[PDB]
C-alpha cells in the first residue's frame, strides 16, 4: 500500500461539518516589500471510519500554532488523540497529523491552527490587487479559489463534496470595507490589540463548497436595490467608477435575471444577498463566488458614452453566466472535476436565457449558434479533441483540474445540454431540472444525477417520445468525441453520419465505444414548412420520405442548429436553397441562413464539397440584412483573407465583397438617418456594425469618405467625439489608413489620455492600420517602451501590426530581431511568445516563407522559445497545411471571384 498523504485525493474517513475562519490581510508591505496575511481557524469534523491520522489540504501557508502545527480537540465530552507530529506534504499539498491512537466513528473533533501566507499578486487563493487613483496606488485584499485554492488561504478538506458551513471574521483597516459570501452580523467593532483595525463577523454560510468561498477588503463603493422579496442587490466597484454612473447597467439587469432564475429553476435563490464586485485587471474574467460574484471591470461595469453594444451584451450574458451558477453549481454541485462539463456548459447554455429575459428584444439566444456551437466545432472536429466526460480517476492533479477549464467544457457542453433542453422541450427539461435541484440542494452529484431525473420528468408523461433513455442518448454525445456530419442524397431520402473532420485525411487515434456513431434528434424544413421530427439511431445508414425531394422542392435539417451537427447535401438540394436565398430568403429561418455558409465552408475544407458550392452559398447575401449570416460569411472568408491578401487573388475577392456589402451599406445609410441614428435592436446594430467595417476593409469609396469625414470631424473638436462607439474601431482604423501623420499623431494623443480601457485597446489597434511603412516602423519600436506601451499590451499591439499586410513583414522582422528578448520579459510578465509567433506567422502560406520560418528556428541555441517553444512547432506546421491548402485553391478561388465580381 501506499501512504494516504502520497496520494492526490482526501481519505473519506474524516468529513468536515463547520468551519471558523479569520483573516488579516496587511495591505502595508513590511518593507522588505513582502505583503502577508493573518489566519487563524477552526474546523470541526466528524469521524466516519477510524485512522490515526488527518489529512487536510494546505498550500504555501506557514504555522504559528503554539506547539504542533494544529491544535486538537474533542467535541462535546469525546476524547482526543495526541499529536505524534505535524508535516507538510508539499507535491499533494497536505497538512498532516500524524496521532498516538485512532479517532473514533461518530464522534466529532475541533482542530485549530494559525498561520500565514504571501498576499501576493498572483490572483491565487487570498491574494493583493493593485491599481491607481490618481496620484496614489491602492491595494486590495481578494479572493479567488477556483479550483484549488482555498487551501492557501486556509487549512480545508478542500474538495467540492465536502461541503461545510463557514464563519468568517475579516480583521482590516477600519476605514475599509469588508465583504464575504454572506451579509455581516452587525457592526465591525474595533480590534483590542490595535483600534486603527476592526473585526467584522459574517453570518455562517450555508452548507457550501470550499472553492466557492469569497471575501474582500477594499475601499470600494456601491449602487443598491432591494428585490421586493426583500433580497438585497449591490454592484461593488472603484469609487470614481461608481460615481462615473458605471455600475447601473448591471444593477438594472441583476434583478430581473435572479427573478427569472428562480422561476426557471422553480427554487427561491438560496442566499440573503447578492454582491457582484468589478474588480480592475482580473484576469481570470469573473467568478461564481456564492453570494460575492467578482468581475473583471469590463465585465461588469458600462459606460454608455465610450462602450458599445457590444460591450453591453457581454455584461448581460456573463452576469447571467455567473448568476446561473447560484443554483447550478453552487446550490448543487459536481462531485468532481471530471464533471465540469457538466456545470459550466450549463452555465454557458442558460446565461443566454437569463440574458433574454433581461434583454427581451434582442433575440440574444440566438447567439450560441456563431458564438459556442460553431466556435467548439473547429476543435472538435479535429483528430486531438476529447469526450466531455473524464473519468473520475484520471482526474487528480491540480493541472489535470485545470484542463478542464477549456473549449469542449463549456461550448460544447453548453450546445449539447442546448441539444437536449430541445429535443426534450424546455418545458420538460426545467421540470427535470427542479427535480434534481430540489433532490440534491446543499449536495453534490454526477451527470448520471440529471439524467436521471430528466428520465423521470419524460416518464411522467406522454407527449414526448424518444428512440432510447436519456442517458443511453447523451451517452453518445458524452463519451466520445466529435460529432457527425449528416449526408442527405435528397434523390432517395437516405441519409447516413460519419464522424467529421477537418482533415480528410487525419488519423483518428482515440477509439470510441460506438464506433463514432451518435443518435441524433433532426428537425428539417421542407419549402419553408416544419416538418415532422426525426431520429437517426446509432446506424450508419438510414432511410426516410422526410428527406426525400422533388425536383423544384428542397429539404434543409436541423432548424435552428439546435443539434450538435453538421449537414451536407446532394448538388441539386444545395441549388435549390441556393435559389430560394436568391428569390426569397425570409423563407429560411436566420440561423439556418447562417448554417448554410458555416456547414459548407466546413465541409469544403473536409473536402466534402467543393469550395466553390460554398462560395455559391455567399451569393445571396447582397439582398441580406441580418447580422448572423453575414457573420457566418466574415467567419469563414478571414482565412482566404489570410492566405490572398498578398496575392492576384485579392483584387477579385474585394471586388466581390464590395459588390455583396454595398446594398446593406445603402440600406443603413437610409434606415440609421444619415448615420445620425443607430438601428434599434442589437442584431440590427451588430449587422450595421459588421457592414461597415466590411465595406471599408474592402474599399468601398462611400464607406470611405464617412469614415474620413468623421475621423476628420472628430479631429476639429476632440473633445466631442462624433462617431458613435459601435463604428469606432472601423472608422479609427479606416480614417489612419487613408491618412498620414496627421491622423496618426492625434490619435495616438488620444491613446495616452484615454481613461477607459476599451477605448484605448480601438486606439492601439487603429493605430496598427497606418500604411506609411515609415509609421507602422516607428510604432513597433513605441511597443517594448512600457512608458509608451503598456507589456501586457505589447505583444498584442504587435500582432495588430502584423495583421496590417504592409505591416507583416515589417512586424515579422521587428519580431525576429528582438527576439533576444526571451531572456528579457520572460522576466518580466508571461508576455506570450506563444501568441506573438502564432499572430505574425499566421499568413505564411509559401515554401518560401516555410523555409524562412526554419531559418529562424535555427536560433535554437540559447535564446529558447519559453512558453512558445511549441507554438513554433504550430506554426511550421500549420504554414505546411497553408502551403497545402494554396496550392489546391489559388485557380479555382481566383476564377470563381473574377467571375462573380461583375
Ligand atoms: C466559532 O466562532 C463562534 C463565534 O465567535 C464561536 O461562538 C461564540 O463563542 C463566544 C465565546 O466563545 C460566545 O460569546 C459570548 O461569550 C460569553 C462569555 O463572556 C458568554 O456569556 C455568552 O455565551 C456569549 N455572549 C453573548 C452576548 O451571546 C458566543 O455565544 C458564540 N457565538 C455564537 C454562538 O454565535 C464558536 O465557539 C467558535 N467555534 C469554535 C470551535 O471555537
Ligand atoms: C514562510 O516561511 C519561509 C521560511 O522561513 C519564509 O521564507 C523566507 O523568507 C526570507 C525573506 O522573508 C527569505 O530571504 C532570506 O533571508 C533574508 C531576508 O530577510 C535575506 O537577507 C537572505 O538573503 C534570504 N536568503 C536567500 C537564500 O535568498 C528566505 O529565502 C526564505 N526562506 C526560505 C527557506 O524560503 C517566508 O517568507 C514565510 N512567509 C510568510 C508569508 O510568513
Ligand atoms: C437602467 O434603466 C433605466 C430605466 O429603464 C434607464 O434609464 C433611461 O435611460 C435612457 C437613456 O439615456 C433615458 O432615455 C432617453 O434620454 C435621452 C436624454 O435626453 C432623451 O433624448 C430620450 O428622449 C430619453 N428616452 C426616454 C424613453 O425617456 C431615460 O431618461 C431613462 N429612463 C428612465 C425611466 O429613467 C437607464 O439608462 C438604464 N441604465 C443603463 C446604463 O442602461
Ligand atoms: C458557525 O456558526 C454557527 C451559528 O452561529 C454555529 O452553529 C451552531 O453550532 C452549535 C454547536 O454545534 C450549535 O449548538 C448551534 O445549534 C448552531 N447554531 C446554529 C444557528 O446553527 C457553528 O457551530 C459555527 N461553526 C463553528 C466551527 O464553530
Ligand atoms: C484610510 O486610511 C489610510 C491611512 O490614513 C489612507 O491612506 C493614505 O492615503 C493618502 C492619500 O489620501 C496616501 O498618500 C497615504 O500614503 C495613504 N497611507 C497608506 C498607508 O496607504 C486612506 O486614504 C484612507 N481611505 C479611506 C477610504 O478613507
Ligand atoms: C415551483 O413549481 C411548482 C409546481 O409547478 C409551483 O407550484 C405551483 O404554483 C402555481 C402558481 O399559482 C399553482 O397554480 C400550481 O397549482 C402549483 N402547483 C403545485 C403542485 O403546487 C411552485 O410554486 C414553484 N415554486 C417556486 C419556489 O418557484
Ligand atoms: C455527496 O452527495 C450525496 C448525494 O448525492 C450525499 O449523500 C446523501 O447524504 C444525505 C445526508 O447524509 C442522505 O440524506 C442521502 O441518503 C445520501 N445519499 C446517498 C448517500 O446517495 C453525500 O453525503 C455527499 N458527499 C459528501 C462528502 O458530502
Ligand atoms: C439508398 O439506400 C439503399 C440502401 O438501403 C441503397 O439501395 C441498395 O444499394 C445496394 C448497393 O449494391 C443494392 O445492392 C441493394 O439492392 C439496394 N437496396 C434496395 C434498392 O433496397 C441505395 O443505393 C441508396 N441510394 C443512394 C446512396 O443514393
Ligand atoms: C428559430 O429561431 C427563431 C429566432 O431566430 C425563432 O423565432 C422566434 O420565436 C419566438 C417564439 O416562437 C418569438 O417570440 C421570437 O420573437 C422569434 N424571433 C424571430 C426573430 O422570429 C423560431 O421560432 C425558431 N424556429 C423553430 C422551429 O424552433
Ligand atoms: C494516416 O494513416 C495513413 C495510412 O493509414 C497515412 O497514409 C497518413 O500519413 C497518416 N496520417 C495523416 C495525418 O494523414
Ligand atoms: C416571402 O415569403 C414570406 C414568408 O413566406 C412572405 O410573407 C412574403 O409575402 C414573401 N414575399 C415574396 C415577395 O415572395
Ligand atoms: C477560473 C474561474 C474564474 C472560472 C469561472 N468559473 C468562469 O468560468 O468564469
Ligand atoms: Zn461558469
Amino acid at each position: 500500500q501506499s501512504k494516504p498523504w502520497n496520494r492526490y485525493r482526501l481519505p473519506t474517513t474524516l468529513l468536515p461539518d463547520s468551519y471558523n475562519v479569520t483573516l488579516r490581510p496587511y495591505l502595508t508591505p513590511n518593507a522588505d516589500g513582502l505583503y502577508i496575511f493573518k489566519g487563524k481557524s477552526i474546523v470541526r469534523f466528524l469521524c466516519q471510519e477510524p485512522t490515526d491520522v488527518i489529512i487536510i489540504h494546505s498550500k504555501k501557508l506557514n504555522y504559528t500554532t503554539q506547539g504542533h502545527m494544529v491544535v486538537l480537540r474533542g467535541v462535546g465530552d469525546s476524547q482526543v488523540p495526541e499529536i505524534d507530529r505535524t508535516e507538510l506534504v508539499e507535491l499533494t499539498e497536505y497538512l498532516v497529523v500524524h496521532l498516538k491512537g485512532s479517532l473514533q466513528p461518530g464522534h466529532m473533533y475541533e482542530m485549530e491552527s494559525e498561520f500565514q501566507g504571501e498576499l501576493a499578486d498572483d490572483l491565487a487563493g487570498f491574494y493583493r490587487s493593485e491599481y491607481m487613483e490618481g496620484n496614489v496606488k491602492k491595494v486590495l485584499a481578494t479572493t479567488q479559489m477556483q479550483s484549488t485554492d482555498a487551501r492557501k488561504s486556509f487549512p480545508c478538506f478542500d474538495e467540492p463534496a465536502m461541503k461545510a458551513t463557514f464563519n468568517i471574521t475579516l480583521i482590516h483597516p477600519n476605514n475599509l470595507t469588508a465583504l464575504s459570501n454572506m451579509p455581516p452580523k452587525g457592526s465591525s467593532t474595533p480590534l483590542a490589540e490595535d483600534p486603527n483595525w476592526s473585526v467584522t463577523e459574517f453570518e455562517t454560510t450555508p452548507v457550501m463548497s470550499t472553492y466557492l468561498l469569497a471575501y474582500i477588503v477594499s475601499e470600494f463603493q456601491s449602487v443598491n436595490e432591494t428585490a421586493q422579496n426583500g433580497v438585497l442587490i449591490r454592484i461593488w466597484a472603484r469609487p470614481n467608477a461608481i460615481a462615473e454612473g458605471h455600475g447601473m447597467y448591471a444593477l438594472n439587469v441583476t434583478g430581473p435575471i435572479l427573478n427569472f432564475f428562480a422561476n426557471h429553476y422553480n427554487t427561491s435563490y438560496p442566499l440573503p444577498k447578492s454582491d457582484q464586485i468589478a474588480l480592475p485587471d482580473f484576469n481570470a474574467g469573473a467568478m461564481e463566488n456564492w453570494g460575492l460574484v467578482t468581475y473583471r471591470e469590463n465585465a461588469l461595469l458600462f459606460d454608455p458614452q465610450s462602450s458599445s453594444i457590444s460591450n453591453k451584451e457581454r455584461v448581460v450574458t456573463v452576469i447571467a453566466h455567473e448568476l446561473a451558477h447560484q443554483w447550478f453549481g453552487n446550490l448543487v454541485t459536481l462531485a468532481w472535476w471530471n464533471d465540469l462539463w457538466l456545470n459550466e456548459g450549463f452555465a454557458s447554455y442558460v446565461e443566454y436565457l437569463g440574458a433574454d429575459h433581461a434583454e427581451p428584444t434582442w433575440n440574444l439566444k440566438d447567439l450560441i449558434v456563431p458564438g459556442d456551437v460553431y466556435r467548439v466545432m473547429a476543435v472538435d472536429a479535429l483528430a486531438s479533441s476529447h469526450p466531455l466526460t473524464t473519468p473520475a480517476e484520471e482526474v487528480n492533479t491540480p493541472a489535470q483540474i485545470s484542463e478542464m477549464f477549456d473549449s469542449i467544457s463549456y461550448s460544447k457542453g453548453a450546445s449539447v445540454i442546448r441539444m437536449l433542453s430541445n429535443f426534450l422541450t424546455e418545458d420538460l427539461f426545467k421540470e427535470g431540472l427542479a427535480s434534481y435541484l430540489h433532490a440534491f440542494a446543499y449536495q453534490n452529484t454526477t451527470y448520471l444525477d440529471l439524467w436521471e431525473h430528466l428520465q423521470k420528468a419524460v416518464d411522467a408523461q406522454t407527449s414526448i417520445r424518444l428512440p432510447d433513455t436519456v442517458r443511453a442518448i447523451m451517452d453518445r454525445w458524452t463519451l466520445q468525441m466529435g460529432f457527425p456530419v449528416i449526408t442527405v442524397d435528397t434523390k432517395t431520402g437516405n441519409i447516413s453520419q460519419k464522424h467529421f473532420l477537418l482533415d480528410s485525411e487525419s488519423n483518428v487515434t482515440r477509439s470510441s465505444a460506438f464506433d463514432y456513431l451518435w443518435i441524433v434528434p433532426i428537425s428539417s424544413i421542407k419549402n419553408g414548412v416544419m416538418q415532422d421530427h426525426y431520429w437517426l439511431r446509432d446506424v450508419s445508414q438510414a432511410q426516410n420520405d422526410l428527406f426525400k425531394t422533388a425536383s423544384d422542392d428542397w429539404v434543409l435539417l436541423n432548424v435552428n442548429v439546435t443539434g450538435y451537427f453538421q449537414v451536407n447535401y446532394d448538388e441539386d438540394n444545395w441549388r435549390m436553397i441556393q435559389h430560394q436565398l436568391q428569390t426569397n430568403l425570409s423563407v429560411i429561418p436566420v440561423i439556418n441562413r447562417a448554417q448554410v455558409i458555416y456547414d459548407s465552408f466546413n465541409l469544403a475544407t473536409a473536402h466534402m464539397v467543393p469550395v466553390t458550392l460554398a462560395l455559391d452559398n455567399t451569393l445571396f447575401l447582397n439582398g441580406e440584412k441580418e447580422y448572423m449570416p453575414w457573420q457566418a460569411a466574415l467567419s469563414s472568408l478571414s482565412y482566404f483573407s489570410l492566405m490572398f491578401d498578398r496575392s492576384e487573388v485579392y483584387g477579385p475577392m474585394k471586388k466581390y465583397l464590395r459588390k455583396q456589402v454595398e446594398p446593406l451599406f445603402q440600406h443603413f445609410e437610409t434606415l440609421t438617418k444619415n448615420w445620425t441614428e443607430r438601428p434599434e435592436n442589437l442584431m440590427d446594430q451588430y449587422s450595421e456594425i459588421n457592414a461597415i467595417s466590411t465595406a471599408c476593409s474592402n474599399g468601398l469609396p462611400q464607406c470611405e469618405n464617412l469614415a474620413k469625414t468623421l475621423f476628420d470631424q472628430w479631429m476639429s473638436d476632440p473633445e466631442n467625439n462624433p462617431i458613435h462607439p459601435n463604428l469606432r474601431s472601423t472608422i479609427y482604423c479606416n480614417a489612419i489608413a487613408q491618412g498620414g501623420q496627421d491622423q496618426w499623431d492625434f490619435a495616438w494623443g488620444q491613446l495616452q489620455q484615454a481613461q477607459l480601457v476599451n477605448e484605448a485597446d480601438k486606439l492601439r489597434s487603429a493605430l496598427a492600420c497606418s500604411n506609411e511603412v515609415w509609421l507602422l516602423n516607428r510604432y513597433l519600436g513605441y511597443t517594448l517602451n512600457p512608458d509608451l506601451i503598456r507589456k501586457q499590451d505589447a505583444t498584442s499591439t504587435i500582432n495588430s501590426i502584423a495583421s496590417n499586410v504592409i505591416g507583416q513583414p515589417l512586424a515579422w522582422d521587428f519580431v525576429q530581431s528582438n527576439w533576444k528578448k526571451l531572456f528579457q520579459d520572460y522576466g518580466g510578465g508571461s508576455f506570450s511568445f506563444s501568441n506573438l509567433i502564432q499572430g505574425v506567422t499566421r499568413r505564411f502560406s509559401s515554401e518560401f516563407e516555410l523555409q524562412q520560418l526554419e531559418q529562424f528556428k535555427k536560433n535554437n541555441m540559447d535564446v529558447g522559445f519559453g512558453s512558445g517553444t511549441r507554438a513554433l512547432e504550430q506554426a511550421l506546421e500549420k504554414t505546411k497545411a497553408n502551403i497545402k491548402w494554396v496550392k489546391e485553391n489559388k485557380e479555382v478561388v481566383l476564377n470563381w471571384f473574377i467571375e462573380h465580381s461583375s
